[PDB]
This record gives C-alpha cells, structure tokens and sequence, in this order.
C-alpha cells in the first residue's frame, strides 16, 4: 500500500504545517502537525478541558464505531519549545492519504498547554520519529509508520515541505518526479530515538565549503535551522546589520539586508538553503526587526534541521531495519 497527502503551511511564515489526517468511523478529519522530532499522534478532543480548546477541530471517540479505550494508558509529552499535553488513549482507524491503519493509539488530549490553546490551526501531533519515544503508559505504542511499515510497498515515508506553499508527505513510495538529482543517502543513529544524523558540514552564501562533522535531526516539527553558535556566528556576521538579541531570544537583522544562502552537506552532496527561506519576519507588527531562520542550537543539547533546512530539500525518511536519511535537491 501507499499514501500520499499534502501539507500546508499554517500561515504565511511556515511556522508549521499541516495535514489532514482521518480518525474514526465515519472518518473524523483533523489537521494534525506531522512531527519527526516526536512520537505521539494525540489530538484535541471532546476530553479536553474546555477552556483550553479555542477553535480546534475535536476528535469525539464516543462518535467513533471503531473506537475503543485503551483501559489504563495515559499519556504527558513536553516539547523543546516548552509545550505540553496529557491525556488517555483509543485505539481507532486513523488514514492519511488513503493509507489506512487500524488500530491506531490516538491519544486524546485532556489538557494542552496555552501554546497549543493559543494556535486555531493545528489540531493534534502525528509523530513520525522511532516508537521508542512515545509516551503511553504503562504500554508504550507505535508510531502511524511504525503500524504501516509492514503493508507499504516500500518501508520509508518522504517529506517534501513548502516554501510558503503547500507540499506532500508520501508514505510507501518514493516519488521520482519529486526531486533534481540524485537522493544522497546518509546514516541514521536511532539511539535517542530521532533521525539523528551527521552533515558533512557547511557554506554561507557563495563562500567554501567548511568540512566539518555536524551531528543533528531531521525534525519536521521544528520551525527553524538551529545549529552550533560558531556556524550560526559566521552565517549573520554575512548579514549587514544583524546582532544576538537576548531579549527578542535570537539572531535578528534589518529586512533591507539580503541574505545570504547556506549550504549543508549530506556526504558529498550539498543542499542549499535560499536566502529567502530563513527570514522570519518582523519580531513584532511594524518593526525593522526581523527574526532569522538560523538561531544557535547552544542549550538544546542537539543541533535541529527543521523545517527552514528540510523544506530546500526532498527527504527520505528510510525505515528499512537499518534506518537511514535520503536528501535530494529540488
Ligand atoms: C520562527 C518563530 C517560531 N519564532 C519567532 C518568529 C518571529 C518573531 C519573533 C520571535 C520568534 N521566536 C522567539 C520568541 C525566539
């Protein structure tokens, strides 16, 4: 089997995206942020306390023929962005795309924290990194992927984000028309339960190429580039007019400078991050201040290619028994 469904950007900045994604019987659909950086599928619902649900579309298991509690399972994830959720557990026909898993561990949301309250568009996480992360208790549960891997075609899904567009997530097939090039095909360590990899190392606009290891995720749930201070040092020091700001909580720069590209590498292959993609806009309505798409990975204990890294390529996400990473250019 495969699946295949677009993702859309949840505003005109890609500060996330969003995918539709059917719970129940009859289908239930929700507009869930696909995450490889977690791995919880949990949603808002009817279970959820009132006044922290403002605009989402709810999950109502009691509405689902195909529901059924998970008698005892809870389960409570906090992000690196400082949000959280806890809840208790269905198992329910979930489909993406047309690729359709039953007995999927929903996890229903009894609280959420303000951060998720405060944004209308995202109804739920579908986390896409390896089981070993998912929070259910006392009996851990597997991932959407995890559940399909043994029907799809092929046991790998790929992400294909958006500039400022809307773009797909497939999950079985790798789709050829998809990318220029060749897929560059690099090793995954799943010992922290992430697709953690090592880039090659770095450029900034036209500049060489530095060689040097860079240990990372590839995390869809991660809005922007973070990476060590050094590399991030050299990026804005490109960048006329840009400074740290400790009060604004990172690089900022004047959106009358340029920016310069950045390259990463991915073995002997290179991607390339346009100019464009890592402004953020203004810090608040009105100002000079933009906020850069590249911010320092120093206090997160990981370097994160997100989104501002992952949507200049199309990636592979390999879940054969040894897992491993594709990216190609696109
Ligand atoms: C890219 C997006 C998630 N973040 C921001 C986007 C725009 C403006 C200001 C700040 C900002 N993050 C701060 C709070 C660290």
């Amino acid at each position: 089997s495969t699946g295949s469904a677009t993702t859309t950007p949840i505003d005109s900045l890609d500060d996330a995206y969003i995918t539709p994604v059917q719970i129940g019987t009859p289908a239930q659909t929700l507009n869930l942020d696909f995450d490889t950086g977690s791995s919880d599928l949990w949603v808002f619902s009817s279970e959820t306390t009132a006044s922290e649900v403002d605009g989402q579309t709810i999950y109502t298991p009691s509405k689902s023929t195909t529901a059924k509690l998970l008698s005892g399972a809870t389960w409570s994830i906090s992000y690196g962005d400082g949000s959280s959720s806890s809840g208790d557990v269905y198992t329910d026909t979930v489909s993406v795309g047309g690729l359709t898993v039953t007995g999927q561990a929903v996890e229903s949301a009894k609280k959420v924290s303000s951060s998720f309250t405060e944004d209308s568009t995202i109804d739920g996480l579908l986390g896409l990194a390896f089981s070993t992360l998912n929070t259910v208790s006392p009996t851990q549960q597997k991932t959407f992927f995890d559940n399909a891997k043994a029907s799809l075609d092929s046991p790998v899904f790929t992400a294909d984000l958006g500039y400022h567009a809307p773009g797909t997530y497939n999950f079985g097939f790798i789709d050829t028309t998809a990318y220029t090039g060749s897929i560059t095909y690099t090793a995954v360590s799943t010992k922290q339960g992430f697709w953690e990899w090592t880039s090659t190392g770095y450029a900034v606009g036209s500049g060489t190429f530095k060689s040097t290891s860079i240990d990372g995720i590839a995390d869809t749930g991660t809005t922007l580039l973070y990476l060590p201070a050094t590399v991030v040092s050299a990026y804005w020091a490109q960048v006329s007019g840009a400074k740290s700001s400790s009060s604004v909580g990172g690089y900022v720069f004047p959106c009358s400078a340029t920016l310069p590209s950045f390259t990463f590498g991915v073995g002997s292959a290179r991607i390339v991050i346009p100019g464009d993609y890592i402004d953020f806009g203004p810090i608040s309505t009105g100002s000079s201040s933009c906020f850069g798409g590249i911010q320092s990975s120093a206090g997160i204990g990981i370097n994160i290619f997100g989104d501002v890294a992952l949507k200049a390529a199309f990636v592979v996400f390999n879940g054969a028994t040894t897992p491993t990473l594709g990216f190609a250019s696109k």
